[PDB]
C-alpha cells in the first residue's frame, strides 16, 4: 500500500510495518520515499469490517505502487495501534 516509516511506539509492531515497506517502498516507492506517507485510510480501512474494500481505497490511494497489497495491509494492522500516522 502506501505507508513508510510511520509514527512510533509499538515498534516491535511497526517493525512489521517498517519491513513491509522498507522492501516494498524500497522499490514500490524507492525514488518516491517522499511521495508516499504512512497516514491514510490504510489505518481506518484496516479497522473496517469488510475484507478488501479497505485495500480498495488504499489501492487507489498510491495506485500501482499499491498493486496487490494483502501482507502490507496486514502490517498496517500491527501498526494502526501505534499512533495512526
Amino acid at each position: 500500500r502506501v505507508t513508510v516509516k510511520y509514527d512510533r511506539r509499538e515498534l516491535q509492531r511497526r517493525l512489521d510495518v517498517e519491513k513491509w515497506i522498507d522492501g516494498r517502498l524500497e522499490e514500490l516507492y524507492r525514488g518516491r520515499e517522499a511521495d508516499m506517507p504512512d497516514e491514510v485510510n490504510i489505518d481506518e480501512l484496516l479497522e473496517l469490517e469488510s475484507e478488501e474494500e479497505r485495500s480498495r481505497k488504499i489501492q487507489g490511494l498510491l495506485k500501482s505502487c499499491t498493486n496487490p497489497t494483502e501482507n502490507f495491509v496486514q502490517e498496517l494492522l500491527v501498526k494502526l495501534r501505534g499512533l495512526h500516522k
